[PDB]
């Protein structure tokens, strides 16, 4: 018997990635997938990463959402990407009869975490047992499920203290400035879907989290123990959640300069998918690692989409300045495989901003890490990670959006993280506590084999 | 639902990769499937390549065949491969408690040709649909399935059912020679695909004409198994790397104006034609890339050309544009790689069914072969003789306008509503 599955995606590399993933585990699982797109993607790089997997799984079924007809200028924002959830959110009644035709019959529905409050109800109808697939960290799942309960209890959602905590069960408080700024400002669009998100994570039949028991302390047992006793769906660990095979094209050229470097010498830099640095913070980036004494490998982003970022690098910052960068390390604006640049013996730290997927894939590959959040969920991740001993986070930085590091003051830090002999240790110990958990008879493992053996 | 299929392995590197690629394309068709594996193997390539089809497809499982010990001195041949062949095939009985154990439940059995007539019986045991993945073409086929009836009965002909008759100088040249081991296995195999529920051969109907539809007519009349068509057999995603030695020097060449010179694994050239097809390359005043398989002009010879002699990714090199001929021995797993990355090519038949093959390549109008070099370890050819004909092939424009048409008919084949989609569709529908 084999388990038809369908996957939900929605919009960006952060959601994609853990989504295709996941998809790819399944399939080696003996379930059948079928993964429900909708184009035209955002970015280019998602439009890639889907094509390079239906051609490495012919096996995997795709079947095509056509969303309504969308006029931006209904939605409260300008970022591209949530504009595309709306969009998909906005289309949700649709989805209903594209699921009827898909046949075999379907077992379960996975839907992305940004979709949840609007399709919920949808697989309901069908009496389809639905899965949240959380992109995030369980600390961030946890404050996503206490945020409503959090601005319901207040008058006045204005005159908040920064000091002020919001409890969450079963992990350290959460602190408001670690909470997304955006969620400061109710009525925004991202704080409006996530409190509806967070409101119907309940209805789900499980939560699945990128993450493996070790990782969090081993407070994840008791925890589902108390969620059982009040009827919530239980925390499925099934992380870490291997990189496909599709994902390491052997003679990259910053792959290859690299195999040139010495072993543990090279800090990598990069800042996820789907944000830029102000044309300032990226001069001063530039002079912190000349003053870092280390060699760099660094993916400078000038803007949110790949498809738009068409000037050059030249222009920023002058030709004078890059050609002196390139001296001292390499630096390139386009996609880079960053899981396979991670598990290079070259690479000793990874300058991240906190997005878990990076962080995930430097547990896996047992890569230090200095955590710079930027926005969102960075800073609560940044926690995270602090307290599992594999990184270390600069507080005294803030957010990276409404602050300005300065030059000096970035490289002294890489140079701590070059020289940081704990997080090393903790590292190799990670590694094998992750590898553990995937194989036969680890944490992970044993919960994916009851979530397939409940399908049947 | 997911049919649970078991492949049975024998040694060989020319079985073994249509037997691997078969076993990918099942899991990408929806099938839970399990191979089963004898090791020590004859050479590293099998290992590797076994060791690699496991590595990217994890939910295919591995269940070792442990053998009898096997006397080499009841021997008929000295050949390593045909030697493993006969171990294996005298321990067929231990397969059926090692098949029973199997879980979940299987629904077939597919067998390598070379293990047909003793373990045919073993599927019959269980109650499993047994298939036969035959390596070769059609006409081979048909061949090996008439020629136990011909025995019990050279300018001479043999008549096959649904193909043009073949001379017996086309024949292999050691079935002529009953006391040999692999002789006798080939008769009692021939004999004993009747008893087979399919035959599945790598390849497409436009490849063989409207003529499977026609043939399978008859052969159901008979009572006789279908020829099942399923090819072309696609490589692997672990035979594809980024970046070769031999790929990057190809990147440095014209378009279509380099010759690919390949003879197999298991075959090696004699000395003599080394230094011969040697200096017929640099007369034919065109660029090559040479495998050399077992020197004053050695230096002289990579001026423009370049020679490897180690195991090459063929399905690498005969996508690339800068290749525009191929000199092949006839192999048909070769010669599939070359109709469907649509590679013109010259045929010249060493041993085995190569003969038979290259009038298969003939007849599609993909290649030329040249009967007048007859046999490739019999019969030796000199350096002016080849050079000319390599410039044939490389200024053969209707050899490469067939070529563009086949690689599409063949493409079509593979995806939805193509003719090998359809038989494999229906063919798992059934087990179901
Ligand atoms: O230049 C890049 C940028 C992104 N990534 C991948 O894109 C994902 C980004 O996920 P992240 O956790 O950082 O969330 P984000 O903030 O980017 O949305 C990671 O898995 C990276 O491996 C990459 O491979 N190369």
């Amino acid at each position: 018997s084999c388990p038809h599955v369908a996957l939900l995606l929605s919009s960006g590399m952060g959601h994609l990635t853990p989504c295709l993933r996941f998809a790819a585990t399944l399939v080696q699982h003996h379930c059948r997938v079928t993964i429900i797109t909708n184009y035209p993607t955002v970015s280019v790089a998602e439009s890639r990463a889907i094509s390079l997997l239906l051609s490495d799984f012919p096996q995997i079924t795709e079947k095509q959402f056509h969303l309504l007809p969308f006029d931006p200028s209904t939605a409260n924002t300008t970022d591209p990407f949530f504009l595309r959830w709306e969009a998909i959110r906005r289309s949700a009644h649709l989805l209903n009869p594209l699921l009827s035709s898909i046949s075999p019959p379907l077992s379960a529905l996975v839907i992305d975490d940004s979709l949840v409050s609007s399709f919920v109800p949808v697989a309901a109808n069908l009496d389809l047992p639905s899965y949240v697939l959380f992109t995030s960290s369980t600390r961030a799942c946890s404050l996503e499920e206490t945020f409503p309960a959090f601005v319901a209890s207040k008058t006045n959602f204005d005159s908040i203290q920064l000091d002020d905590v919001i409890e969450i069960p079963g992990f350290s408080p959460v602190p408001v400035s670690s909470v997304p700024p955006t969620f400061l400002n109710l009525n925004h669009l991202f704080t409006t879907m996530l409190i509806q998100n967070g409101q119907s994570f309940r209805k789900a039949n499980g939560i699945l989290i990128n993450t493996f028991e070790a990782l969090e302390g081993g407070i994840l047992p008791g925890i589902n123990d108390k969620r059982a006793a009040d009827g919530l769906p239980p925390y499925c660990s099934v992380g870490p959640l291997l990189p496909c095979k599709f994902e390491k094209t052997e003679c990259s050229a910053p792959v290859k300069w690299l195999d040139d470097q010495p072993e543990g010498s090279v800090v990598y830099v990069s800042f996820g998918s789907r944000f830029a640095l102000s044309s300032e913070q990226i001069k001063e980036l530039g002079d912190g690692l000349i003053r870092s004494g280390c060699r760099f490998l660094w993916v400078v982003k000038c803007k949110k989409v790949d498809q738009e970022d068409e000037e050059s690098l030249d222009e920023l910052l002058g030709r004078d300045v890059l050609e002196k960068i390139k001296k001292y390390g390499f630096v390139i604006k386009n996609w880079v495989n960053q899981q396979e640049i991670l598990d290079h013996r070259a690479v000793g730290g990874f300058v991240t901003h906190g997005g878990w997927n990076s962080s995930m894939e430097a547990v896996w590959h047992g890569v230090p890490m200095l955590v710079w959040p930027q926005f969102g969920d960075q800073k609560i991740n940044a926690e995270v990670i602090e307290r599992s001993g594999l990184g270390m986070w600069v507080k005294r930085w803030g957010w990276g959006t409404q602050q300005l590091v300065k030059g000096e003051e970035i490289g002294e830090r890489i140079k701590d993280l070059m020289g940081n002999n704990p997080l090393r240790v903790r590292a190799k110990t990670l590694r094998e506590e992750a590898r553990k958990a995937i194989e036969v008879g680890g944490s992970s493992e044993k919960t994916l084999k009851e979530l397939i053996e409940n399908w049947k």
